[PDB]
């Protein structure tokens, strides 16, 4: 059928998702649901546990954390780029559009996938070896303590959809191939790819979550919260560049930030 | 067991046809008879960009190099899809799948590039273009040194007169190499390659029965490929002391491995 092609596209993206992202939601949930003994994380909830964490978990304060996010976000950009090239049709696009799709897509994907590593109490860090609590992060001096709470508020609502990795692989593919990004040269080929991806996502959610009514529509409506959080995130960054003139940002990230 | 070798051969040929747009058959038609814009000097290349719409347009030697980056990245995705059709490949360890492609795309890129080359140049852009061998080696160092070893290999490789049905199995043999570093389960890889080698052997005896030991000679070319690729990557390390734009887009840098 035409839907056999949609299933092959879904399988293809899931395969590439596993190869590109080392820490899946399936692994994050096994670590968080306290399943076992070999996978349990060390919990950073204050400065001493944080001090004992660097000893044990292997990776001022608040600025030590902030540059940790920078470095992991840079690694995430790398992983998202590799995944993007696997999306059929992406690498055949105008190279300026490729750059543009990655530039405006990376932050929406980072905090989509970060939700996989969060519960209401905190977030897994450092390949899941560590867990940082929501309270300790909200306790960081301003304005660093303002970074995390919106993500937690989004993650709780996003995670109630109970998507698995196979669902997420298509959803991230849809996000990358967004024809409404500023400065795109040929919007139509991008939209034709997203059309096929949206078709693939719809069949996937309906087959994977048959009792979940209108999950497709509810997933698409999550973009409002996604884009609101990116907007707040970049404003937070601008406050940092002014009060924190003695702290460098990463060039890959600064070029992504340009005109955000 | 001979029917399943031929079944395997036909399956790979069909998959190769679907995965790679410009086949050797059509490339050879364009290079002889039954027409490409030719790029022979600085002026013709500037005209060719206003002619053929290059999707990578954002020094001339660097602009050609960036074009090779763009097309190589496209070919990785074509080769990846072709690898998925090889019986047994997807059932392999996911990390081994990734390792085979990562260390194998370069050998395949220059195997298939031979299809688009003769002693005088190389087809580009689905055949809409053609870049002369003279112009490419006229490029300033070290960019003028990338392609000459490829032409030398290609003139020899093409003298074997392989067709797409031959090359389909040959490329499959290259992907399923058990000697790539970092593999975790070598047994089923070489198990599949030995099965592809039997199919390649029978294919060449049926399709070139007058070509004595063509099978052995094809295998000898695979070591010529290894040398091409080792020399190629060593040259693109020297590049990161020439094409080093201290003000380059990091996202472009992120895209351009492969
Ligand atoms: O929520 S953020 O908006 N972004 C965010 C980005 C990533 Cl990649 C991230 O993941 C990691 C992973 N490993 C880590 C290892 C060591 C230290 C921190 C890590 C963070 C997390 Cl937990 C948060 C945000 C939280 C803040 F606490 C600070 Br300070 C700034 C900051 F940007
Ligand atoms: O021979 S190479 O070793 N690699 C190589 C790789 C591919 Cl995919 C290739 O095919 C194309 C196809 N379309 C193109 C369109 C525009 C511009 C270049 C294209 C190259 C070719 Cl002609 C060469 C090599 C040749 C050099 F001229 C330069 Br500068 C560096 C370089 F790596």
């Amino acid at each position: 059928p035409e839907s056999a092609d949609l299933r092959a596209l879904a399988k293809h993206l899931y395969d590439s998702y596993i190869k590109s992202f080392p820490l899946t939601k399936a692994k994050a949930r096994a670590i968080l649901t306290g399943k076992t003994t070999d996978k349990s994380p060390f919990v950073i909830y204050d400065m001493n546990s944080l001090m004992m964490g660097e000893d044990k978990i292997k990776f001022e304060v608040a600025i030590r954390i902030f540059q940790g996010c920078q470095f992991r976000s840079v690694e995430a950009v790398q992983e998202i780029t590799e995944y993007a090239k696997s999306i059929p049709g992406f690498v055949n696009l105008d190279l300026n559009d490729q750059v543009t799709l990655l530039k405006y897509g990376v932050h929406e994907i980072i905090y989509t996938m970060l939700a996989s590593l969060m519960n209401k109490d905190g977030v897994l860090i450092s390949e899941g070896q560590g867990f940082m609590t929501r309270e300790f992060l909200k306790s960081l001096r301003k304005p660093f303590g303002d970074f995390m709470e919106p993500k937690f508020e989004f993650a709780v609502k996003f995670n109630a959809l109970e998507l698995d990795d196979s669902d997420l692989a298509i959803f991230i593919a849809v996000i990358i191939l967004s024809g409404d990004r500023p400065g795109l040269l040929n919007v139509k080929p991008i939209e034709d790819i997203q059309d096929n991806l949206l078709q693939a996502l719809e069949l996937q959610l309906k087959l994977n979550h048959p009792e979940s009514s209108q999950l497709f529509a509810k997933l698409l409506q999550k973009m409002t919260d996604l884009r609101q959080i990116v907007t707040e995130h970049v404003q937070l960054l601008q406050v940092i560049k002014k009060t924190e003139t003695d702290m460098s940002l990463h060039p890959l990230l600064q070029e992504i930030y340009k005109d955000l």
